[PDB]
């Protein structure tokens, strides 16, 4: 793919991924946005050149590199008004960071408002030259990335505040009910080879239930964390999650349906909606006629475990940490709340408030939304599901960290000995109490929020202000970052 040192030039233009033409956001003249690649420990230098001129889809921008810890580079994490002011139209801004001790499947997306829904979102793969799962497969390359995305015929700021998708795109292609002849994505395999497929959800809202007719999948990585291998025949993947799975192309040469059923919008496969094609070399270039078997081995999150057997942080007892926090979800005045507070973006980004002299979390804006975390501590956060926060199940993402999921959705058990670790978790449905743990090893303000982007826009977020006293020393900011807020604040409102 491109990188790890490359320009990413952002513009507006026409696209037609499901056969319907609409204006959207291009990256290096491409929709969908291009794959970025590098190797474990590389320095990424991603020069984002903002040439957008359409205020309806926002002229300004900021990009989050989803899943990277950003230790010492908190200013590069991406959330607008938490870690930076937006890049302004006609300006460039260099994200310059390293990725020590991570390897797996990631993605990048606009982290300003609901802009990524309008098309600024693509996959990232960070390869490991000693990947512990390499001997399970033969092929892992640009052609084995599989992206899932929601797509809307009206733009994010033009349609309903919580819209309903017209199409699921698989690798940027798919059909809507009015475009049943649109080109489907084709994923090529050769009989007798084994493939590491890297499944990335670029979704703004729906989750997808993914399966491939006639084949099983051996899951080996979740949200960039290596797992013990687990055979499944379907994966429910929530917005912003990733999984690697190995597919053994050991069936008859032919065409097989790839299925990605969303939880909303059109949910069937009639006319080949919500679908793509797995094509064996030597097959007729036509659509599959395969039929779906019910899933008998669906992925179950509580059954996943890390490859390295990593325990949860802290003691193997409820509340056996340094600081435990419960997040009570609600809704008031058309906005989401967490512990009674709705996040509204501040005028001065939270990181710049710290760097300008705010000495504790109580001094930070917005008041009610910011949590102090002590350094070198074990933290436990519970996120009990409730119908009081509409549009559940809500998949929450913690920036700056991987976390142990000690209790998953749909499970009553707590696992401290060998839970899965990941960075986006469904908080499930009423009766659940999804509980996560992490260690504070990364000074800076980090967002924690639902990754349904329309819910984030309606305030469903808090900020974890981790080790405020060390933030300036550990995160020296570059000159170009210091210039973002004065440039942004000088813009006319219609040029934002
Ligand atoms: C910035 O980004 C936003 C968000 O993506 C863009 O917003 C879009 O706005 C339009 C205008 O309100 C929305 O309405 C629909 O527009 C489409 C597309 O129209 C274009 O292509 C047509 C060819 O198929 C063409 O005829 C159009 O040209 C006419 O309009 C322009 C502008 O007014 C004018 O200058 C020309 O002289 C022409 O008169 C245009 O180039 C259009 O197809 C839709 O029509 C359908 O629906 C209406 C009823 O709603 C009906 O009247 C029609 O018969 C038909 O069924 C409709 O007008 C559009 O939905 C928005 N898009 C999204 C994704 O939300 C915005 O345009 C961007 N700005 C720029 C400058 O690109
Ligand atoms: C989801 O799980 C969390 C974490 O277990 C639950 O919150 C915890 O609930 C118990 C009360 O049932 C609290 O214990 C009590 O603490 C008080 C004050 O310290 C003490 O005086 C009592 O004797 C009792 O031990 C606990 O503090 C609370 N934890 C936190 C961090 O807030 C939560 O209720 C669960 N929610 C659902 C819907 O299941
Ligand atoms: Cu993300
Ligand atoms: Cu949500
Ligand atoms: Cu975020």
């Amino acid at each position: 793919g491109i990188g790890p040192v490359t320009d990413l030039t952002i513009s507006d233009g026409p696209v037609s991924p499901d056969g319907f033409t609409r204006q959207a956001i291009l990256v290096n003249n491409q929709f969908p946005s291009p794959l970025i690649t590098g190797n474990k420990g590389d320095r990424f230098q991603l020069n984002v050149i903002d040439n957008m001129n359409n205020h309806t889809m926002l002229k300004s921008t900021s990009i989050h590199w989803h899943g990277f810890f950003q230790h010492g580079t908190n200013w590069a994490d991406g959330p607008a008004f938490v870690n930076q002011c937006p890049i302004s139209p006609g300006h460039s801004f260099l994200y310059d960071f390293q990725v020590p001790d991570q390897a797996g499947t990631f993605w990048y997306h606009s982290h300003l408002s609901t802009q990524y829904c309008d098309g600024l979102r693509g996959p990232i793969v960070v390869y490991d030259p000693q990947d512990p799962h390499k001997d399970l497969y033969d092929v892992d390359d640009d052609s084995t990335v599989i992206t899932l995305a929601d797509w809307y015929h009206l733009a994010a700021k033009v349609g309903p505040a919580v819209p309903t998708a017209d199409a699921t795109l698989i690798n940027g292609l798919g059909r809507s009910i009015s475009t049943l002849n649109a080109d489907l994505a084709v994923i090529s395999v050769t009989k007798g080879k084994r493939y590491r497929f890297r499944l990335v959800s670029l979704s703004c809202d729906p989750n997808h239930t993914f399966s491939i007719d006639g084949h099983t999948m051996t899951v080996i990585e979740a949200d960039s964390v290596n797992l013990k291998p687990q055979v499944v025949d379907s994966i429910q993947i929530f917005a912003a999650q990733r999984y690697s799975f190995v597919l053994n192309a050991d069936q008859d040469i032919g065409n097989y349906w790839i299925r990605a059923m969303p939880n909303s919008g059109t949910r069937n496969f009639d006319g080949g909606v919500n679908s793509a094609i797995l094509r064996y070399d030597g097959a007729d270039p036509v659509e599959p006629t395969t039929t779906q078997t019910p899933s008998s081995q669906p992925l179950v999150e509580s059954a996943l475990t890390t490859l390295e057997g990593t325990a949860a942080p802290g003691s193997p007892t409820a509340g056996g940490v340094d600081l435990a926090i419960n997040m009570a979800f609600g809704f008031a005045g058309g906005r989401f709340t967490i512990n009674g507070a709705s996040f509204t973006p501040p005028t001065v980004p939270v990181l710049l408030q710290i760097l300008s002299g705010a000495q504790n979390a109580q001094d930070l804006l917005p008041t009610g939304s910011v949590y102090s975390l002590p350094a070198n501590a074990d933290i436990e956060i519970s996120l009990p599901a409730t119908a009081a926060a509409p549009g559940f199940p809500h998949p929450f993402h913690l920036h700056g960290h991987t976390f142990a999921v000690v209790r998953s959705a749909g499970s009553s058990t707590y696992n401290y000995a060998n839970p899965v670790y990941r960075d986006v978790v469904s908080t499930g449905s009423p009766g659940d109490n999804v509980t996560i743990r992490f260690r504070t090893d990364n000074p800076g303000p980090w967002f924690l929020h639902c990754h349904i982007d329309f819910h984030l826009e309606a305030g469903f977020a808090v900020v974890m202000a981790e080790d405020i006293p060390d933030v300036a020393a550990v995160n020296p900011v570059p000159q170009a970052w210091s210039d973002l807020c004065p440039t942004y604040n000088a813009l006319d409102p219609n040029d934002q």
